[PDB]
């Protein structure tokens, strides 16, 4: 068995609470889907946002997922890089899994499809 | 075996090195007491502070804990949420444990008690 | 196998893309050699930069390492601390290992040598 990080990234059109939660929830749902993730198997989660989003912590979205109320999560500010993608929310979900590193399904949504390898 | 994130959050009254260290220490000691954490079982730890705190890295508190000198720890800036908790320091301690997810003991002290789920 | 964090830190003289990438690559290479790290045993990586660095995400360096293209990595902003080390990049690499906690090899390069315990 092993522990692996799963990466995701999305963008919002405006810095509002609803937009941020909607797009965050959608990101987590797509990750969970592609990686068949169960909440008991999640060690922890880190969420970041670029410094142009202030309306809400994206972690608020985690509590909208049935069964995820005990998954530990905290947020952080993403680096402000010159030319870097605007209004972008990123996740690092750490899970216990037997899926090989090269088979993990990292998720890029909305404008963040540009950051896809 | 399994690893598990443990969250803690607290607040300081003022941005002084002595308040940041004292409050940070007290948060960790509570987390440790509640979870029976031994330092050798601690994978790593993350500390965040809101952007209104600049006096000291809270990670410095972690060496006021004897036996904790080899625990890897690093800091990061929390995102600046409009109306979010001020002067708040947050921990994500990643430990090895067989305590089930719904039984991990997350610690919310001072004004941060309102962050309790 | 147990999981463990490996801390690194380095600095750049100038906030340019090439120096950030050079110094970041050099930091990771040293961590890799001191700890005999194979990419598939790397759970995930976090890199932080101080807010004087905007030229590039340090994470891009990781992509210069053959065998490392599936290692999940993301960045964040380090807190701005009065008297804190300028132009500094920090890493937390989380890895599967049987090496004991007090035997793990954390790496401090360039002006970050001052961060060594």
């Amino acid at each position: 068995m092993m522990i692996r990080g799963i990466r995701g990234a999305t963008t919002v059109e405006r810095d509002t609470e609803e937009e941020i939660l909607q797009k965050t929830k959608q990101l987590l749902e797509k990750i969970i889907e592609e990686n068949h993730t169960k909440p008991e198997d999640v060690v922890q989660m880190l969420l970041s946002a670029t410094p142009d989003l202030h309306a809400v912590f994206p972690a608020k979205a985690v509590r909208e997922l049935s069964g995820w109320q005990y998954v530990p999560v905290t947020c952080m500010q993403e680096m402000d890089v010159t030319g870097g993608l605007k209004k972008c929310i990123r996740v690092m979900m750490t899970v216990q899994t037997d899926v090989p590193q090269d088979q993990i399904r990292h998720v890029y949504l909305e404008k963040a499809v540009v950051l896809r390898p």
